[PDB]
This record gives structure tokens, C-alpha cells and sequence, in this order.
């Protein structure tokens, strides 16, 4: 009876978090507004959505992630001081034109990603605008593709993992733990090990990353178990399947050896030191491409030269720093081998790692004792 009510409520909650019918249009108009601001700021403004609004793993409270690009934008020129400063000047104007258009709480943040955040003056949606977030654009298209296999199954599962994580401070970026995307990736890996998602074992990007095309290819061949086809018109049955995966998810990350293995949708459980060599190869490829592009920019803007090896070295150092193999968690972004879980400090390894021991205790051991509003609520701890 407790289990049956828990599953009922949990699906209820998922069903109440699905974007309303008109929401597609809202988000499209939002994009149009951002592009208007962008056009005032940069030449050949281009605005591209990513994040959960692209993947579809969103609530009506989820923010809007937008990648801004412009004429002669190049991802490889990041690190070069003159291009960096040029981008800062682009984001400065973006900020100023955003306030003028009537965006609220406009904030230009100078960071590991020069970013402009604002609250849309029309719909109240929070917006995170960054220059050339190519990795975000791509891995959001891969996630959307995954969700499409059976939206309510993956959606519900990912929703509840996210609701759980958010509500439980497992996903608390500005609070030193994981972000939505890291947690999504973890939850998706557990489905791979259950045979409920395919293993993206053969990436074919220029730098060895997984591409949208790699992902779509596999997801077209992947079939869920036959029993899954009775779950489309029965929320009690589907909820049972989702609940099963949540138990397996809670379980997995309560017992998973991160001291050896990594989380990866490309190579589940790949050893840290193998990831290390994978990163080294990736960055050797990224590094040389980068060098070629800096050298081309420099040939065309001689006063921006000569190629300053300190600058290059520090740029490469930032790429290396995005990808430690030797950190509390190694959760691999499949599009760039970024260790999107690198930010979780050794001291947090406790919180998370208990609250997983705790999710699985409620879902499995104390199954007969289940209450929706006790598993999924605020946890002021970190
Ligand atoms: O470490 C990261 C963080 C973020 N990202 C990329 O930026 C996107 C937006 O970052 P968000 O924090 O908004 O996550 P999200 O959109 O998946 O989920 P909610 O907002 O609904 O909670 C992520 O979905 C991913 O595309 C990364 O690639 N790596
Ligand atoms: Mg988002």
C-alpha cells in the first residue's frame, strides 16, 4: 500500500512538472528576445538553446541555457588574451543591451566561462547566456535523443532523480555538489548497466568525443525490453518500472567503486587511469588544433602576436584542469571528456555518498514504509 501510493504520487509529480502545451512557444519567443539583445551586441548574432529545455528533462521552473555565437567565432581562440578581451567586450554590450531591452537582474559574470545571467522580463524564466558553449549544445542534443526513446520512462526517471537530487542537495552546483547534468549522466549510466540504455562505446568525433550522430545511430538500434510496451497507457505499471530503476540507481551509487572506475556513457566503469590516458590523447588532439587556430588568427592580426607560449600553456592548463582523473568523482562529459563532476571536493564525498546509502534504504529496505513527501524534501546539511 505504501509503495503503491509512493509510485502514484511520484508519477503525479512528474505529470505536474511537464511543460504545459504552450511552453514550446514561450521558449521560442524567449529565444527571439535573446537574439534581439544579441544582435545589438555582436555581429551575426546567433543564439542557441541548450540544457533541459533541449533535452526535455525540464520542469516549468528550469532555467534557459543559451549559447551565443557571432561572426568569426571560433571555440579554439579561447585562451588567447586579445580574443578573450574582445569576448568580454561582446558580453559587456550584451549585458547592457539586455538591461535596455528590459531583462531583469542582468549580471555579467567574469569566470571559467564569461557568462551573462538575467531573468527574462516577460516570463520570469532564468537565463544563462555564454559565448560558444559548443559542448553544451551537443550533449543536450544527445540527451534529447536519449529521452525520445520513451519520454515518460526516461523523463520520469530523470525527473525523479533530479527532484530527488535537487530537493536533497545532491544537485546543488552553487553549493559545492553535483550539477543536474552530472547527475543526469550518472542516472543514465545505471540504465546502461541494466541494459535499459545503450553503451555509446564507439565515439567518432575529431578529438575522440561522442557526437550527436554517434548517439542517434545507437539509439535508433536500441530497443527496450518487450514489457516496456505495456507501460505507455498504465501509470501504475510504468511507475513500477521507474521505481525499479530508482532502486537500482540508489543501490548502484551506494556501492560503486569510484576509487577505480569512472562514470561514463561511452565506457561505463572505465578505470580512472585509463580515463587519464583518454584525456591525454584528447588534449593532445585539442592542443594541436588550438595551436593551429591561434597561429592563423595571429597571421591575420599580427599585432595580436607573436604566439605567446605562456598564454598557450595556461590555456592548455585550463583544459587539463577541466579533466582530472584523480578527483573524488570522475563523471565524464561524453562530448569533450570534461570531468563535469570534478568540482565536488573531497570533503563532500561524504554527504552525497551517504544520501545515496539513504535513498536505497528508503526505496529498498524500508519499501513498505514509503512516503513521497519524506524521500523528496529539503535537506540543509552542506
Ligand atoms: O558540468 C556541466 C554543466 C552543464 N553542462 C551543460 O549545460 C547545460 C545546462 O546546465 P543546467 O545547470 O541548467 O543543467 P540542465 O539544463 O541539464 O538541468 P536543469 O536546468 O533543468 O536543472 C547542461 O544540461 C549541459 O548541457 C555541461 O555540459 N557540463
Ligand atoms: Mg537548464
Amino acid at each position: 500500500v505504501a509503495k503503491r501510493e509512493f509510485i502514484r504520487g511520484m508519477m503525479a509529480h512528474y505529470r505536474a512538472s511537464l511543460p504545459p502545451p504552450e511552453h514550446s512557444v514561450v521558449i521560442h519567443e524567449l529565444q527571439k528576445r535573446v537574439l534581439d539583445i544579441g544582435m545589438l551586441a555582436v555581429n551575426k548574432a546567433h543564439v542557441e538553446l541548450f540544457g533541459s529545455h533541449v533535452s526535455g528533462f525540464c520542469t516549468p521552473h528550469s532555467d534557459a541555457d543559451i549559447s551565443l555565437t557571432y561572426r568569426n567565432f571560433s571555440p579554439w581562440l579561447q585562451g588567447m588574451e586579445r580574443v578573450d578581451e574582445q569576448n568580454n567586450k561582446r558580453m559587456t554590450r550584451f549585458g547592457k543591451e539586455a538591461s535596455a531591452m528590459g531583462m531583469e537582474d542582468v549580471r555579467y559574470i567574469r569566470a571559467r566561462i564569461p557568462v551573462v545571467q538575467f531573468t527574462d522580463g516577460v516570463t520570469g524564466i532564468h537565463c544563462d547566456v555564454s559565448i560558444g558553449n559548443i559542448g553544451g549544445v551537443e550533449n543536450s542534443k544527445i540527451l534529447c535523443a536519449i529521452r525520445q526513446v520513451f519520454p515518460d520512462f526516461y523523463g520520469a526517471y530523470i525527473h525523479l532523480v533530479k527532484a530527488w537530487g535537487k530537493a536533497r542537495e545532491v544537485i546543488a552546483p552553487e553549493r559545492s555538489t553535483f550539477n543536474s547534468f552530472t547527475v543526469t549522466t550518472m542516472a543514465l549510466m545505471v540504465l546502461q548497466e541494466l541494459g535499459l540504455l545503450p553503451v555509446f562505446s564507439k565515439p567518432t568525433g575529431e578529438f575522440g568525443e561522442l557526437t550527436v550522430a554517434d548517439a542517434e545511430m545507437l539509439l535508433q538500434e536500441f530497443k527496450l525490453p518487450p514489457i516496456y510496451d505495456s507501460l505507455h497507457d498504465d501509470d501504475e505499471k510504468l511507475g513500477e518500472a521507474v521505481f525499479f530503476c530508482l532502486q537500482r540507481f540508489a543501490e548502484y551509487y551506494a556501492k560503486y567503486d569510484f576509487s577505480a572506475g569512472t562514470v561514463s556513457l561511452i565506457h561505463p566503469r572505465r578505470h580512472r587511469t585509463v580515463y587519464e590516458r583518454v584525456v591525454r590523447r584528447h588534449l593532445e588532439l585539442l592542443g594541436s588544433r588550438k595551436r593551429l587556430e591561434w597561429e592563423k588568427h595571429i597571421a591575420e592580426h599580427k599585432e595580436d602576436g607573436p604566439l605567446d607560449e605562456n598564454d598557450f600553456s595556461a590555456s592548455m592548463q585550463n583544459e587539463t584542469t577541466q579533466r582530472p582523473s584523480n578527483s573524488p568523482y570522475v563523471v565524464e562529459d561524453f562530448v569533450n571528456y570534461v570531468n563535469c563532476g570534478r568540482r565536488v571536493q573531497a570533503s563532500r564525498v561524504r554527504h552525497i555518498q551517504q544520501e545515496f546509502n539513504r535513498l536505497r534504504e528508503m526505496l529498498i529496505d524500508k519499501e513498505s514504509e514509503l512516503k513521497f513527501d519524506e524521500v523528496f524534501r529539503e535537506s540543509d546539511t552542506v
